[PDB]
């Protein structure tokens, strides 16, 4: 039934002896791997605390082993076993009694639904559990459960470290796989929400294996061929048992894998060499996850000194000693005692656990009594009246040096912190064919990276991005998607790329660079005589200065003979003036200074035309008003018409500012590499033209006029010159006004109406001085 | 200790006995309002089930009473004990046994707390439970609590009801007060949520009442003043004990409140005489539920017929005989039988409740012994090894008429459905100072709104909307606040409302109406000559007609005398055409048709106006060439001009498309309700500016040559006449172009520009009259 031990203090156990089998009986055969040896276990903590004056000087500890037989039902039934014997009052019956056996705390449930049904009936009545072996992630929360801890940790912290091996390492795809249970499930459950809540990583995949048959042999394949179907994702975990793994392996070598995607490893897979075989090309790499094992001496030395007259308290040892040796008193077996001989057993690593289970369990309860009496040498009676909440607070606060190097603790939901070392399994290069160590995982993950290289290889060899990273210059965010892994497209080459995170317009009038990292336009436009066509006009005003060095050079000294008083002198002034006016005009015009000097220029044009015509205008009334029938009259009726041209651009400046502006914009996306940009000063169509356009006037006036003059016997040289220049002057007037109709489309029209114009007014004054000089060679050679 | 019932099935029973007293003791005196009286209603459902025949014929049924001493601790005692006869096996000792008592199922945990605690004990053991008096919302969830079942509908269905009653009346402003507990809080709660859910209700308030003293009467006052706050929240709910509303009447009537606002009362106010004392006037036209009341005549004449020696199972039947008449065994009591007598006692209301849930445990039973076996006439053996789920699921559908007429059933939740009928306090027009009933609420609520006339007025006189409906023609939703009640805001003139909710703006061209409907200008503007000033222009024109039928009229007989033979004929028809023309030109520019007519009448001061000057041209030509030294080639160089001017409207023609629009938009913000708009065709300053710019080139040209022509011995009468116009024109010609500039900023220019123009072109005309007029009265007087 039960193993009872005497003591004014005792507290309960629970352990998985038997194994559940058919349906009718709730148990039947007996186990070896985890039943009696946690019992044994447990009693030689007993004894060597009991012998050990360090703690609990002056009383004693019981304890009241018992079995669970893996059944929810009777694990329910048992923990009440416990506590009936304080809850019962009495009995109203007799037959024709036994001490109270007041429990102080419970030590066990090693599964995990046993171990939720004993939490929940023993929350009700305040009783203290720790527990060895439960490590669901359900039993976590402290609200869910009061009265519960565990020494051992759950998943949830190799989810945690998992994820940071992967984190530091570098990696973005993961898949996740899991067996059928209530284990699979959960850690992939955990590892997904600490994805999540940490941030960079995601899970690509998500494939359940069930168990419903295990001679099929098709769902692998399946699950293999889901696996490949994205050649990025190169880094698998995995939850599942052993046998799980080595049909993955078997199915991955069969299926002549080339990619070879590297493996992280769960508790399940740890460090045996039974899973791996004929699979150590295909398994090399794998990163596994086990939990520190430590071997003590005295526990192994206790069990292998007992025999079937020693101890009698254990009431399974008998049965324990029948099914290791398969005798039955056809064999019989008498004093063999040759159980650590003729079986190779080893130490489970859970011995370690209950020890220590019961240790915290002790000093709890020394501490607590140390606290509520101290000056009673054997046991106050305070201490029976004292219980509940405050043991349990104890327990949460504790701290000391168990059977192993690492101490024990309890943190705020109750749990154990994780200690794990990470292992590596390389055989095509190293000496060993064994796994080597390479970090391990106790609070901040500590890796020797350059320790692990698995041949032919750097520890970096595989990348798992999801996405290659753009920075050829070009760069973008762009939303769809988990926000796992980025996707980068190409914006227009007309802006850079702002915060490395968009593509924003950069500001106007000057182009981008070749790397996205500037908006400027360095180059500029600037109009040259040699390259454009201005050449062409500029000798042509070259041209015109030496016509103009002939002219005036036989002047100087003819000025007083009674040969040129023929012609009137005031009028030979205006002339020689006029001609060097527009010399001047046409060679500002070609020059393009930057600054805003134009205005110099533009009377150079605009008045300096008006007194070239001058002269012209009077001549004719001149020799007019002899025909239909006081020289200083001609010169005042010519000055006055130079005042109204010079007082016309002295309104103008008052009109509005003579701003000079040279930025301009080409604005022109069919070449971004090209940037044209025009300087110039009051750049107006309408204004050249109607500065020109009064000229045009004052010739129409004249002309009409002239037609009179034609055959008067008085000059018939200087009359026949000037008919010949007045049909030559309208012909270029005519054929200005129909050039910027219709031509302006463009953008590079900033630089061929200057030409045009510049040749107009040389073609112009030739012309007009041609005649004017033709009789003054007359007198030279005759 | 309990008493037992002998029977092959039996079924347990808590109850709250006794009270808990000191700190020491569990609990100590006895309570006769809940403590006795269930369990004999218990006792007496059981015996009339027995004596039955139609449930359970040929099979009886025990039961095993016992009581909870209203303590958590205790009730988790006696619920082991409950359990422990079926689930212990064995016990390992000798003293120098009893029946198995096999329990099927539980009815009681009357109050809360325990009742939570033995469903979280039962529920995992599996056993049904029905509770009778359990009303907190905790219990309600099926996931959480398996094994479990309530009678009695908990409070979530009284707040739906009350939220229906609100809803239904109208209202939207509504406080919340509770009282201590898990009671009030968990009631407001409740009534919050499902307001939220709903929608269309809010809570604007949120008191707590807190219970650490009775002598303060400090914050009622503090909570009436912070309700007093919004004088529009009229209707508070109250879920406080008859004490606290008890007070809070008293500190309105003494606070001197004019507002009396309504009440909603909850189930601890009901139907009494207790919570009301003075305070009639304030408290009246409350709405209270309470749960619907029963009286049974069975149990009383069971409970009225016992006596000491008539029943001996009942253990505290000999301390209730004790307690009840206060005599012990200084006073001695011996066969009194006044039971009924000497105590006027009545019935609780709680008594139909145990008595239908052990109809429902009795049905359940039955049909499941029914279904599982129905070959064999007693207890068949299946029966004892089925049970755990397939009670339960026999539990939940069942459906049947207890003692009261209502029937009772469980819904999938497992909680009996609510039934409440509604009352309400009058006592000003009623007979009857007490409640009267007004409605029910079973599924639907069904509540006569005609039927309650509280405050001595209209039924429907309070309201409480937050707001006044605000719907004047137009209104804007604002998203400010809470969205339970809203505020409303005037949006500008400029536009109409869009689905009540938002002001958008309506298409321009047109104005909006005053009830923010339409967006529509019905209203023109059109040019008028007796409102505007184009009155004058007209009489004008009227006078012209008069004036040119006298110059014609002496032109028809006046054709051979040797008189009129001076002046040149061709001339004479020239300027009689060109007088007439003009006349008709004036008449139509000012009418305006809106139809696409137009066009014929711009060619009339286009074209026309040549005409005038034509003869003008040539006649002081003609004159001018025998000064320097074929009537025929005069008339031809005047055609040709002429075909200049009809040839130049032909080209506008095919240049630009004679649009015609109509439409106008004024775009004025200074007055919403002024709409002005002008339709003219081709309304363009430059044309207008253009065709009147062509005559004054030859205007100007026949000034010059009219003011030389003046010395010449020629004439006397005609050298003056044709000298006096030429110096009339040119003053109103100077003066438009001023009055065109500079003013055209407004919008009513469109039919300023016509007036001005039509007296301009009459007085231009008039001088060219009056100077052909003189040589006509010449002639005549001559």
């Amino acid at each position: 039934h039960s193993i009872r031990i005497e003591g004014d203090v005792t507290l309960g156990g629970l352990f998985p002896v038997h194994a559940k089998g058919p349906s009718g009986v709730p148990c039947g055969d007996i186990k070896r791997e985890n039943g009696i040896h946690r019992l044994e276990a447990m009693l030689y903590a007993l004894d060597q605390i009991n012998s050990d004056p360090n703690l609990l000087p002056n009383v004693t500890l019981g304890a009241r082993i018992l079995d669970t037989c893996s059944r929810d039902t009777y694990a329910l039934e048992q923990s009440l076993t416990f506590v009936q014997a304080l809850i019962q009052k009495d009995t109203s019956d007799v037959r024709c009694f036994v001490k109270p056996e007041k429990v102080v705390g419970v030590i066990g449930a090693s599964g995990s639904s046993v171990s939720i049904m004993v939490a929940n009936i023993l929350r009700l009545f305040q009783i203290p559990q720790i527990s060895y072996a439960s490590t669901a992630p359900e039993l976590s929360d402290d609200r869910r459960y009061d009265f519960f801890s565990r020494v051992v940790p759950p998943d949830s912290f190799q989810a945690q470290a998992m994820v940071d091996i992967v984190k530091a390492l570098g990696w973005n795809y993961v898949s996740t796989l899991a067996s059928e249970g209530s284990y699979g499930e959960k850690g992939v459950e955990s590892f997904t929400q600490i994805s999540k809540e940490a941030g960079g990583l995601c899970i690509a995949q998500s494939v359940r294996i069930p168990q419903e048959r295990k001679d099929r042999t098709i769902d692998f394949d399946r699950i293999i061929k889901q696996l490949l179907d994205t050649p990025n994702s190169r880094a698998v975990v995995i939850f599942a048992n052993d046998e799980d793994i080595k049909q993955i392996l078997a199915a991955a070598k069969r299926a002549d894998q080339v990619g070879h995607f590297l493996w992280v490893g769960s508790d399940s897979w740890g460090s045996k060499i039974n899973p791996l075989h004929q699979h150590e090309d295909i398994a090399e790499g794998a990163i596994t996850i086990q939990p520190k094992r430590a071997t003590v001496e005295g526990f192994d030395a206790y069990f292998t000194s007992r025999t079937l007259e020693n101890n009698r308290r254990n009431v399974w040892f008998a049965e324990y000693w029948e099914e290791n040796f398969n005798c039955k008193l056809d064999r019989k077996c008498t004093g063999q005692e040759r159980i650590g001989k003729d079986s190779n057993y080893e130490q489970e690593g859970k011995v370690q656990f209950v020890i220590d289970a019961v240790y915290a369990m002790a000093h709890a309860l020394h501490h607590m009594n140390k606290d509520l009496c101290a000056d009673y040498r054997g046991v106050c009676p305070e201490m029976e009246q004292a219980g509940g909440k405050k043991l349990l607070k104890y327990i949460r606060n504790v701290n000391f040096n168990g059977s192993a190097g690492t101490p024990v603790m309890f943190n705020k939901n109750g749990d154990a912190p994780g200690r794990y070392d990470i292992f590596q399994y390389q055989t095509t290069n190293t000496s060993n064919p064994g796994y080597r160590l390479i970090g391990q995982w106790t609070d901040e993950l500590q890796l020797n990276i350059e320790d692990m290289q698995w041949g032919k290889g750097v520890r970096e060899i595989p990348a798992s991005v999801c996405t290659l990273p753009c920075k050829p210059g070009q760069r973008k965010k762009t939303q769809k998607g988990t926000p796992c892994c980025w996707t980068c497209e190409p914006c227009d080459g007309y802006q850079y790329q702002f915060d490395e995170m968009t593509c924003q317009h950069c500001p106007y009038d000057q182009r981008p660079n070749e790397n996205r990292t500037g908006c400027q336009d360095i180059p500029i436009i600037k109009l040259e005589w040699h390259s454009p066509w201005a050449v062409i006009p500029v000798f042509l005003a070259m041209l015109g200065i030496i016509a103009t060095i002939f002219v005036m050079a036989t002047f100087i000294r003819y000025n007083d003979t009674p040969i040129v008083r023929a012609s009137g002198r005031e009028l030979s002034y205006v002339l020689l003036t006029g001609i060097f006016l527009c010399y001047i005009i046409t060679f500002l015009m070609i020059a393009k200074p930057d600054v805003a000097v134009c205005s110099f220029r533009r009377v150079f044009l605009g008045l300096g035309m008006c007194i070239s015509y001058a002269a012209l205008l009077t001549k004719t009334y001149r020799i007019y008003r002899i025909f239909e029938q006081s020289p200083t009259s001609q010169l005042a009726i010519t000055s006055s018409l130079i005042s109204v041209q010079l007082l016309g651009v002295f309104i103008w400046f008052i009109v509005d500012p003579p701003n000079i502006i040279i930025d301009y914009d080409e604005h022109k996306t069919m070449n971004p590499e090209q940037a044209r940009g025009v300087l110039k000063c009051d750049i107006t169509d309408l204004q050249i033209i109607c500065s020109l356009g009064y000229s045009i006037l004052l010739m129409v006036t004249c002309t009409v006029y002239a037609f009179k003059t034609r055959g008067v016997p008085e000059n018939f040289n200087e009359a026949k010159y000037i008919g010949f220049t007045m049909y030559t002057t309208c012909i270029v007037w005519l054929a200005f006004i129909p050039i910027f109709f219709g031509t302006a489309q463009s953008a590079e029209k900033l630089y061929i109406q200057t030409t045009t114009l510049t040749i107009s007014m040389n073609l112009s004054a030739s012309v007009a001085l041609g005649m004017l000089y033709m009789p003054k060679v007359y007198i030279i050679i005759f």
